[PDB]
């Protein structure tokens, strides 16, 4: 219910900036994200929101990450991170949005509106940690953020340049020190030591073969990976070659590299100098996504995307849980979207003998569902993912008495994985260490990993429609309620093709629907995708009103 000097300082500091034309803002997944010259007042609003989130939650540290991830050099973005390093509570997105869309002259009053609607205790100082990627606009935007935090009399720490996962790491640590489940030392240094020490344990008595060439998107992941390498152990046989670390030139960020580029264009970066069979990976620009790839013997680009990594991780955890003797005690499952290749799902259920849960798209539904297992593996094709360990999981690992040196070795190994794998957020660097460790333990070349199952040919298409809003989905977005008859037709179309599977869903932003289709052969997959694409387009063109 306070205060006068704060209201004044808020509206005064706001008067430094101006709202772009008639821009309407929305805090989506990953927050606000757009052209960097539209972003001053938006980041201001988030500085203000952050103050309120911290105070509502007893002065716990709340994080802000300034990044636009995959996006080109001239975008930026801003998102809040909650106390345990988790993504901002779904219902607080709407507050961010209310603040962003306010006229500036009124922003001090909308702040008051919120301290009353949210019911915040003003005893506590707000505490916020922030960091940014390598973008040119970062410095200016950090100044905007800092003017907001100052007007609110928050305590803040500028953690400088970090990957997104490092900023989730810090937040969680700061809020867990003194606790029973201390996540680590809340510094970049502590992040490195924790990864190093865990990698070391997982790697006991085994060796990585051949080098790893890591495309770092010319992003913050590049210098952080290099810094991490200084902390890693010596006789693991890890040999990381860093490429695309041109962080000094903002124009280079995500320019024809790394992860998003490789995944969506399904080819290596054009600048790549890797040879035949060289094991490779691409990080995205804020290093929360990764994928693997290689040129095979005949010189063909071979992608190993998020789903590939998911089945790799699930195979490894499954084998370890069994030999640790806890596989019957613990619920272990893979969480996927409907975008997952059918062959990947088949491998999990038939060969790994583990549940798969199809859930709605968006890390939120994926994480929430992975937390229903004791050991929940989720990746998206795009390279975002992690493994979640429940308290039960940690406890039964920590407490079970082993009946053999193999059983003990597996339990130790499993314990280490728990500290290696980022629990707050999908972490490209952590995931990298994971994949390398697993390949070492299995003795697998990239080609043996690819050979594990064969993807059904698939095709994704973007279908423009009149109104995105008439396409209403359910059952992990695999079925349409609306418009009438479309599902019946999708059902019939997929039946005509060997192992034929297709589904269409709205994008949620555009006036477009996405069609996914897969089948036994290329021509089938393409034809099915086109047929569903035409039906979608047909049901999505304005009906047309008759006369007399
Ligand atoms: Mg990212």
């Amino acid at each position: 219910m306070a205060s006068p000097a704060v209201r004044k300082a808020i509206s005064d500091a706001a008067l430094q900036y101006a709202k772009p034309e008639g821009k309407i803002f929305q805090y989506g997944t990953a927050g606000f994200r757009m052209k960097a010259d539209l972003l001053n007042t938006v980041v201001y609003a988030v500085g203000l929101l952050a103050t309120l989130r911290s105070k509502k939650l007893s002065g716990q540290w709340i994080g802000v990450m300034v990044t636009a991830s995959h996006n080109p050099a001239e975008d930026n973005g801003v998102k809040l991170v909650d106390p345990m390093g988790e993504m901002l509570e779904a219902e607080w997105e709407a507050y961010a949005t209310k603040l962003a869309n306010a006229p500036l002259e009124n922003i001090g009053d909308v702040y008051d509106e919120l301290v009353k609607e949210i019911d915040v205790s003003m005893e506590n100082p707000a505490r916020v940690v922030f960091a940014r990627d390598t973008r040119a606009s970062g410095s200016r935007l950090i100044g905007v953020l800092s003017a907001a935090l100052t007007a609110t009399e928050a305590e803040f720490i500028d953690m400088k340049f970090m990957t997104t996962p490092q900023l989730h790491y810090v937040v969680r640590c700061k809020n867990t020190l003194g606790t029973q489940y201390e996540y680590g030392e809340p510094t970049e240094q502590g992040y490195y030591e924790k990864l190093a020490a865990a990698f070391k344990r997982v790697m006991r008595g085994v060796k990585v073969k051949g080098s790893l060439t890591v495309d770092c998107a010319n992003g913050v992941g590049g210098p952080k990976l290099r810094e991490l390498i200084k902390y890693l152990p010596e006789d693991t046989g890890l040999d990381i070659k860093i490429v695309n670390d041109d962080v000094i030139n903002p124009d280079s960020l995500n320019f024809e590299c790394g992860a998003d580029y490789v995944k969506t264009k399904q080819r290596a970066p054009p600048s790549s100098k890797a040879s035949i069979l060289d094991r490779c990976a691409s990080l995205d620009g804020d290093a929360d996504r990764i994928l693997y790839y290689f040129l095979d013997e005949g010189n063909v680009f071979r992608l190993l995307d998020g789903d590939r990594i998911a089945t790799l991780a699930a195979s490894f955890i499954g084998d370890l849980a069994r030999s640790a003797g806890i596989a019957q005690k613990l619920k272990i499952g893979v969480v996927q979207t409907a975008y997952a290749n059918g062959s990947s799902t088949e491998y999990i259920e038939k060969v790994l003998k583990l549940p798969s849960v199809c859930t709605n798209t968006g890390v939120k539904h994926l994480h929430h569902a992975a937390m229903r297992f004791d050991v929940g593996v989720y990746f998206e094709a795009n390279g975002h993912g992690t493994i979640t360990f429940s308290e039960n999981a940690l406890k039964t690992i920590k407490n079970t008495e082993p009946q053999s040196p193999a059983q003990q070795r597996s339990l130790e190994c499993l314990q280490a994985l728990t500290d290696l794998i980022n629990q707050a957020v999908g972490d490209a660097i952590s995931d990298m260490l994971l994949v390398e460790a697993i390949l070492a333990h299995k003795g697998w070349t990239p080609k043996e990993w690819l050979a594990t199952y064969t993807d059904l040919p698939s095709r994704l298409v973007r279908v423009e429609v009149a109104e995105r809003s008439i396409f209403k989905a359910y059952d992990a977005e695999r079925k349409l309620e609306s418009p009438p008859g479309l599902q019946a037709k999708i059902d019939s179309l997929q039946s005509r093709y060997n192992k034929g599977r297709s589904f269409a869903r709205a994008s949620g932003t555009e006036d477009a629907v996405r069609v996914y289709a897969e089948a036994a052969s290329r021509s089938e997959a393409d034809d099915l995708a086109t047929r569903v694409a035409n039906a979608v387009r047909d049901a999505g063109t304005v009906k047309e009103i008759l006369q007399a």
